[PDB]
Parts: structure tokens; sequence; C-alpha cells
């Protein structure tokens, strides 16, 4: 989808930053070959599998420079360590495993061609725009709704669709759910930004990414092409 609908909330102060949702991803029962628990890979596991497993924290005000990469001292083996500060997070979770849901809106700074890329490991799944990722300001009532993925990577795949380019408005917020797991051992998570007009990738996110409350009737886009 080359043209993602975006949204036109009424709203004077947009909250900053992206809402997070951390939940657990245990290892198999020590014993298991092979060790990690293979349910990331299930086409339900990003939809409503997740919450099967342990709520950790929603936080909100997701904003900056959301890359990271982690280095796990040893494999088949939970290991505690921090996120980035971006993550509005402080206290150390599972870095070796864990399942992480961000959702909330992105916001161009300038109309024009985007380019988002992402690499990760183990998983990273984005949905971009309004249907696709979820309903202008009905986001609790579509939430589970979201459809094919607009970018996907995963470790150790022939993976592809790292990439999403896409034509978007300045004017309008674009609905953006991004779901991450890590199974074991190394995590990392990066995306990143080209714009056809500037000539520098942008890794920092705080002027982008936005929250808004849902209404009864929705917020949708008031720019159109066709
Ligand atoms: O290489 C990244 C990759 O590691 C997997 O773990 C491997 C590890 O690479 C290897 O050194 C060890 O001997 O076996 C591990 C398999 O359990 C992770 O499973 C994968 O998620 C990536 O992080
Ligand atoms: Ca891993």
């Amino acid at each position: 989808t080359e043209f993602p609908l975006g949204c036109s909330p009424n709203v004077t102060t947009p909250k900053n930053g992206l809402s997070m949702e951390l939940y657990s991803y245990d290892y198999l029962k020590s014993g298991s070959n092979p060790c990690w628990d293979a349910a990331y890979l299930d086409p339900n596991y990003p939809r409503t599998g997740y919450k099967s497993h342990r709520l950790l924290a929603k936080v909100e005000n997701v904003a900056g420079n959301i890359n990271f990469y982690y280095h796990a001292p040893m494999g088949c083996t939970s290991l505690f360590d921090t996120l980035p500060q971006a993550y509005n997070y402080r206290t150390p979770l599972t870095m070796t495993n864990f399942t992480m849901l961000l959702y909330g809106y992105f916001k161009p700074k300038v109309t024009g061609y985007h380019t988002f890329t992402i690499s990760a490991d183990d998983l990273l799944f984005v949905n971009f725009g309004a249907g696709n990722a979820f309903d202008c300001c009905k986001r609790e009532s579509s939430a589970d709704d979201f459809g094919n993925y607009q970018a996907y990577a995963v470790w150790g795949s022939q993976t592809a669709k790292d990439d999403l380019t896409v034509h978007l408005d300045a004017g309008l917020y674009y609905p953006i759910r991004i779901f991450f797991n890590n199974r074991d051992n190394d995590g990392a998570l990066s995306l990143t930004l080209k714009t056809e007009s500037d000539p520098n990738p942008v890794i920092d996110f705080s002027d982008y990414f936005y929250s808004f409350d849902d209404t009864k009737d929705g917020c949708p886009g008031l720019v159109s092409y066709d």
C-alpha cells in the first residue's frame, strides 16, 4: 500500500510518544530441544497469543531513538538487562527473551516518500496506516484486527520486506503498530527513516511519534489524492 490512510484528530496538544506493552517470553522447560519457545513464529502469536504470557508493564510516552543491540553473555539462558532510555522503562527485564508491542501514530515533518527500514533479532512486524494498523481514533475497538504486515523481519529467515516505502502527508497522523520478540540470546531492533528530500537517515523519532484518545465518531484523514 503506497498511499496509506492517515488520520486527522481534533487535538490541540497531541500526546508525545507511543504506547508500549511488555510481556514475558519464557524459555521452555530446561531439557527441551530447542531451548526457546517457538510460539513467536505462530501467525496469531502477535495478535492474541502474547496475551497468554505475563504482562510486565504498560508504558506511555515512548519516543526517541528506540534502536538497540543487546549482546547476551550466553545462549539458552534468561538474563536481565535494561532497555534504552526512549522506552521509559528503567528496571531490568529479561533482555534475552521478551515480547514487546508499540502502538500509536506517526506524524511526518515533510510531505513525500518515506522509506522505513527495519532489522531485528528475533522478530519485528510493522503495520502502518489506518485500517492496516488500526482505525482512526478507534484503536481500542480495532486493536486485534491489524492486516498484512507492511514490513517484517525474522532472524534466520530468507526474510524480506525489511522496508516500507510510502507517500505520506505532513498534515496527517498515521496509525503504526510495531511488534517485537526476542526468543533467546542476542536481541536487536532497528527502525530508520529515509525521506527523498533529506540526505541524512532519521534514527531519533522524538518529534514523530504521538498518541491520541479514541473518540465516538473516529477521526478519518482529511487529505486525499484521487
Ligand atoms: O546469533 C544470534 C542468534 O542466536 C541464537 O542462539 C544460538 C547462538 O547463536 C549460538 O551461539 C548458541 O550456541 O546456540 C544458540 C541457539 O540456542 C538465538 O536463538 C537467536 O534468537 C539469535 O539471537
Ligand atoms: Ca535472539
